[PDB]
């Protein structure tokens, strides 16, 4: 018989992981990381959080059982997911109109959120911003949904181009999905201000469209409750809107797929309604979610020690960052760049859009061994002192 | 506007994992649950095992980071999984003919294998017998591949009707996927003999089928290395299959969601090319698999001392089973069951295909507070000398 894989095309690398191994591949010792999105500390490692160790040495003391979670995972998971979101007081919570699914990281939360849709609504396109990370696509397209760009960045100025989005959402209609990075724009570093925020969530409720926000970097921006605020000026106006949040960055817990899907319907009935097809959808998928992280997540937050200690080491590593920005800047100049990179001052989170080329990319890999992704995103919390001179000296020299 | 999610249907509690909601609000004294697959010990609960504890005490000593695994999870995971399937010296390991990848449990696997042929493949069928698992039809609709039921179990001479079974998979075509249970079928207990196998893998060669195998209960049968004989007997001539398996039961880690999904080709290159597609499936669903439970698999099946302890902990749950199922057909006929039980004993793994209908099952449980599955499914596993004599009082009364 011909045989069913013989004529499978080979994928292509992921523009992200795949950097992954080819760093590791590379057998110089002066490699530098700035590419996939962890956290590294000032040593160059990409540690595990105290509070994390902390938790898990309780688990390990205290699980009795590892039997199956129930469909939608912790509930103290759940319960804690929305109190982060929409703030201890919230009427979403009050009036009962959340439901919350434990994932297997924010990726996972995105891919159920796009099975739901695309299996029990009438939803066709979603709206992504042009930049954005390159998994969105696929994660939506896989799910059968189309996807569209809106614009977003102003690559000359270095700064998000409101009237261009506002004009190119326009096109967007009544049941469209429109999803928004909570803060800490992937990979631009650029937010929206509080009023900008308020005004799209006003033009939202006018045409109809079906917010989605992909909530992965909470507390590098500013601070946990400061980075929800353009999450909750929508919540305060729309009947429904979803949530993929993910904990793998501000818990340092990647590898362990922690993240939550969060649904909001208009009222307790219609979300448990729509909530009872969302648990469908996972137990076709994962069938149930995997417990250490979450528990560790859920170990912390509700432990008022263990949370003080996980909220210091957080602000420790949003600061070690906008140290790292600021070096960077100033190195740079120092080893003769005579452009000015002063824009990287005023972009929020792990990453900077550097304006480096793709052929400039590809040199500092191939003779410089600086590991960054090909649209010029470099990882600012892979820099350190004892390499930034190195690097910088790598960037100037491809100028 | 209108609202996203009004239009939505509610979907019904799904028959196995919905049981525990029921479980834990009956108020009943003495309630008994004989429902959801896991495995208890003589006191009613479900254990962690000593390997497993041991392992994750290792692992919280030496973990250094949690930074992402690769999208295929850890390579030595993947060694050891592939041993066990196919044993240490197989062809096909060594012919480097085989790929695999960490999943979150055997669904996660199941849920791969189906987005993975539904679009890299012409693949547009996947036969199932009947009955089975009543996940396996969701997950693989879920890609939007039509299912089909093959003919499995005379229900009554409780065995395998294996010229039904011949018969109703005379319409599969070449390049139809074929689903098998590798040992314990769910829900039956029912497994061909190793003459079987053979004669159904002659059978899949000549029809040009593509064999499934969903493997959850290596060891539960017989042995590790037993159970495989069937699989083994279909990858010696094959060129392509798949295997989708799990250790949720056979190292009682449940709820860390750790499985594998096995891709075999003709070549070492046509597997690679192939693969590369199914790493870009995992990408847009989960992005990348959990640690936390695949390196507990991985550290005991790479450790001599920490093996023979799981093996043996391994060989005793199966144990326990065999002593119930004898104790369960003893105190039916103690209790003055007139129906005959006995074939009971034929059976394989943790469950008792029981022949009790949907109106018994449902008076069972809302009448005497026992739990089982709607099909008449009863987890031998679950009973205890101590609920032993209710459990079959309650059982004459309904019949
Ligand atoms: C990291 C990231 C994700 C994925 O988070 P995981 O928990 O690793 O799946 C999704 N969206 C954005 C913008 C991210 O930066
Ligand atoms: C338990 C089981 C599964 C799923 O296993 P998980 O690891 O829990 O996802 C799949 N198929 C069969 C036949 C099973 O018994």
């Amino acid at each position: 018989h011909v045989g069913t894989f013989e004529n499978i095309t080979a994928a292509p690398a992921d523009p992200i992981l795949g950097l992954a191994d080819l760093f590791r591949a590379d057998e110089r010792p002066g490699k530098i990381n700035l590419g996939i999105g962890v956290y590294f500390d000032e040593t160059g490692k990409c540690p595990v959080l105290t509070s994390v160790k902390k938790a898990e040495q309780y688990l390990l003391e205290n699980e009795t059982t590892k039997s199956y979670l129930g469909i939608d995972g912790i509930p103290e998971f759940g319960r804690c997911t929305q109190e982060l979101l929409f703030g201890k007081g919230s009427a979403l919570i009050n009036d009962k109109r959340a439901r919350t699914a434990q994932t297997p990281g924010g990726t996972g939360a995105l891919r159920v959120a796009a099975d739901f849709l695309a299996k029990n609504t009438s939803v066709k396109r979603v709206w992504v911003s042009n930049p954005s990370w390159p998994n969105h696509k696929s994660v939506f397209n896989s799910a059968g949904l189309e996807v569209r760009e809106y614009a977003y960045y102003d690559a000359e100025n270095h700064t998000l181009d409101f009237d261009a989005l506002i004009n190119s959402l326009n096109e967007a209609q009544a049941g469209d999905v429109v999803l928004f990075h909570g803060c800490c724009h992937n990979p631009t570093g650029i937010d929206p201000t509080l009023e900008q925020w308020q005004t799209l969530a006003q033009l939202s409720v006018e045409k109809g469209w079906l917010p989605l926000f992909d909530f992965a970097y909470q507390g590098f921006a500013r601070g946990l409750e400061e980075d929800a605020e353009g999450l909750r000026a929508f919540a305060a106006m729309h009947k429904e809107l979803i949530v993929a949040s993910s904990y793998s960055k501000n818990f340092g817990l990647y590898n362990e797929r922690v993240g939550a899907c969060t649904l909001v319907a208009a009222d307790s009935e219609t979300v448990d309604r729509a909530f009872s097809q969302m648990k469908a959808a996972i137990r076709a998928n994962y069938s149930n979610p995997p417990a250490h992280g979450a528990s560790v997540v859920a170990t912390i937050l509700s432990n008022d020690a263990l949370r003080a200690i996980w909220e210091q080491e957080l602000t420790d590593m949003r600061q070690r960052i906008q140290r790292m920005r600021q070096l960077f800047v100033n190195t740079l100049q120092e080893k003769g760049a005579n452009r000015d990179f002063s824009f990287i001052i005023k972009q929020n989170g792990m990453f900077s859009f550097s304006g480096l080329t793709k052929e400039q990319v590809l040199r500092l890999r191939e003779e410089f061994g600086v590991y960054a992704v090909a649209s010029g995103r470099v990882n600012v919390a892979g820099m350190t002192p004892d390499n930034m001179a190195p690097l910088c000296e790598a960037i100037v020299a491809v100028l």
